[PDB]
């Protein structure tokens, strides 16, 4: 472990055309004071591995609209029009790939694993290929996306996907000690965590350095032995990205998913209506809320003095932890996640298919990446359950016999509530209807809807709590 | 998270044949408890997964003893007379596997991956099938491991592993919170960390539970998403196999270890194994800082401790107590050979039965006589990116070579051994050219070391005396 006084001297060696493993999830976890030893640098051609693409003003935004950046691996690149404007005119190369799928080949890269099998991406355009990784001045493609590999394992289809490495990890952390030892704070540890592992020299920036012996040796982060240099960062802006402080149609899918949650659960909770259902969760249950930057145990959003630029959701928003809670890693939580030990995902929906197909990520000609949605509908153990408005402008269906937009998952949909039912969904049986809103017909969800269904005999009519 | 007070009741609906993940490593993080649980309802059949056999009277041990078990998964079963009755009788089937191949397959396992490829294995009985899984009464093989899934990714050979699930595991760890968050203490960790995300019904018995908040939300090891049943057991023995407390064939062995410790260089992270390297590292330069990484568990490795230090949660490779250093850290066996595969180790040191012209290195069985694992020696060896020196005696009794041609005992390793200390010579390995012999013991010649070795080799011209740290 080298310490360094100067940041450009941490990094005057990267040269044009590097691989640079970036840590940061959204603007939390950024290493901000590296970055600008980079600008500073000027360093080119770089292939930039980041789960995010920042925001314009900051993070990796700020390399790229300096020019700096040939290709970003991430996995959600929105909240960045500068970056939109590069994909498209042909200037950036990108290449989406999931984030639990992201975190897993950057943690293999490290532990000498050069590929594993993971059920996300399977039956969408993952596995698939084909998209533009890079466009000419044209809008014809210079660079499509590889195929995957499919293979089955014990009934369930999967896909291989590589190991990443790079040469150099900009890594930023809470603290180190003299040996070169460091910890994270709360969810700012996200992909800074495996990115140390990953990388021939791991440069870290951290906010302070202490004592040999001040950090229990159980309680140490990341060892020594992944560090290669350290500077304690100058300054720091950590500026928070979204600081949140404390229709008919829509509260009527709320209240009915929030009767969705039991007690002892573990439930991930996408934005929008999921998230608005907790607020309903009964306090005499207990329902844990994870979230996929590496959190176990959510609260309530902060009241101005609580808010908190290293904690946040998958929102981006920030948050807070109730007692009890837990920090981990991107490549943890996606362990969690792909393992199957969420109860209950509670997601939102463009398209649903007869027998569970989801569309939510993307639509052609409309270019975001499709963050962990895909990775979170990945298991069989975990109840997937969508939110939704019955219908698009027009009465154009959303339930239907085949998406017509990208899948996010293949035969994993096992509920969705809309204002007008509920459906069980089996992937060979179909839909079956079990709840109908008072008022309404079999025949008026018929003819809002795209495909035969089963009527429950004890079909009741929709729950509201 | 549910709390029970009867260990017997947390494990009551394990049924026969059950696949059951048992934590521990040696001795060390044992769920004893609620192995005795196991004994009190007589479930029978199973396959274990475990890292090791217990002893013949503790740990997995006693289900061994009680013949409740029918299958074993592990990387290292000596130490343990009943299990080696069992074994070789034909009555226990037992998959010796690379323990960093056991550590990720479960780590698989809870993570959702059905399967991985890794380096380790390659070249050995491991990777092309032939490894004893089951004896004849009569001492000969009914059952042997099939060839593995090969394939090539960067100019490198990989082998196919699948992930392993439990329908139970039974964790021991050191406090729980009220939640069901849980801590665990040194090297007490080993396999219980992965081991709790990989079964249907993690089961962990703790010593302490604790309230809410008294974790940091930062350092709770395993949340309680992974924990189902939990029990505070109501005994802890917590017994050492190796009391190894702070001070025959020592003459060559002495010239081994000085010239071995030159090796090491300031800053430097090396994983010493069991045998002579261990001895080196008393003879590491006091000017020098080695970083000494231990494969269950630990990074910064101290001295053997003094009667007052030394502690069960605490040992290394060779399951003796010891210490650490101020800076040192503790982490799971899946991070421990993630380190080591990853490449991140700068040396290995190690000892071996033979050493082949070209680096391969045979050092864990030798058939009809022990076959008690590879233990973690496999992984040891399986990097790139790591110089792997053996520390050995020249030549075997009646000066029956040890480094030949070919080996003609089972590989731990095909072209891995970058340098070979013995007491007479240091040989430099290459994977293409072969041995040189660049230092030699004074006072022997070229040919002493020739008669002694069972192959050609080139010889440096700035061949030199054998080296001995001052």
């Amino acid at each position: 472990t080298k310490f360094y006084t100067d940041p450009v001297e941490a990094v005057k060696d990267i040269p044009d055309g590097a691989t640079v493993l970036v840590g940061g999830f959204g603007l939390c976890g950024i290493p901000e004071n590296l970055i600008d030893a980079l600008l500073k640098t000027g360093v080119k051609g770089l292939t930039a591995v980041s789960n995010n693409a920042g925001v314009d003003n900051f993070g990796l935004g700020l390399l790229l609209r300096s020019k700096q950046i040939k290709r970003m691996v991430s996995s959600y690149v929105g909240e960045n029009a500068e970056f939109e404007r590069q994909y498209l005119s042909g200037e950036l190369e990108v290449e989406l790939t999931p984030q639990g799928t992201l975190a897993e080949r950057i943690r293999a890269g490290g532990a000498g694993v050069p590929a594993f099998y993971t059920p996300t991406g399977y039956g969408t355009l993952v596995q698939e290929g084909g998209s533009p990784i890079k466009y000419n001045k044209d809008g014809s493609v210079a660079i499509a996306s590889k195929p995957r590999e499919v293979r089955e394992f014990n009934g369930q289809h999967f896909i291989l996907e590589e190991a990443i490495t790079g040469d150099f990890a900009l890594v930023k952390a809470w603290k180190a000690d003299r040996a070169g030892n460091v910890i994270f704070r709360k969810s700012a540890r996200n992909f800074n965590l495996p990115m140390c592992k990953a990388a021939e020299t791991t440069v870290v920036e951290v906010e302070e350095i202490v004592d040999i012996g001040a950090f229990a040796p159980e309680d140490i982060h990341i060892p020594q032995i992944y560090v290669h240099r350290l500077i304690k960062g100058e300054k720091y802006e950590k500026r928070i990205e979204r600081l949140s402080i404390r229709d008919d149609v829509r509260e009527r899918i709320i209240k009915r998913a929030a009767l969705e949650f039991e007690d002892g659960m573990y439930a991930n909770l996408g934005i929008g209506i999921p998230l608005l259902a907790s607020n309903f969760i009964s306090p005499n249950i207990t329902v844990h809320l994870q979230s996929e930057n590496g959190v176990l145990g959510l609260g309530p959003y902060p009241r101005q003095h609580e808010a908190d630029a290293d904690l946040i959701n998958a929102g981006k928003e920030t948050v807070t932890i109730l007692p009890g809670a837990s920090f981990f890693s991107s490549d943890e939580s996606f362990a969690m996640i792909r393992g199957g030990h969420v109860d209950l995902t509670m997601l939102g929906a463009m398209q649903v298919s007869k027998y569970g197909d989801l569309a939510n990520w993307m639509i052609p000609g409309k270019v975001k990446g499709m963050g962990g949605a895909m990775d979170l509908v990945s298991s069989a153990k975990t109840k997937v359950v969508v939110t939704m408005e019955h219908s698009a402008k027009g009465n154009a269906h959303k339930i239907m016999e085949k998406c017509t937009l990208p899948l996010t998952g293949k035969q994993c949909v096992n509920r969705i509530i809309t204002e007008k039912a509920v459906f069980d969904v089996d992937k060979k049986k179909g839909l079956t209807l079990i709840e109908l809103w008072e008022g309404l017909t079999v025949d008026d969800v018929q003819k809002s809807t795209g495909c035969d269904f089963a009527v429950s005999p004890k079909l009741m009519p929709m729950q509201q709590i």
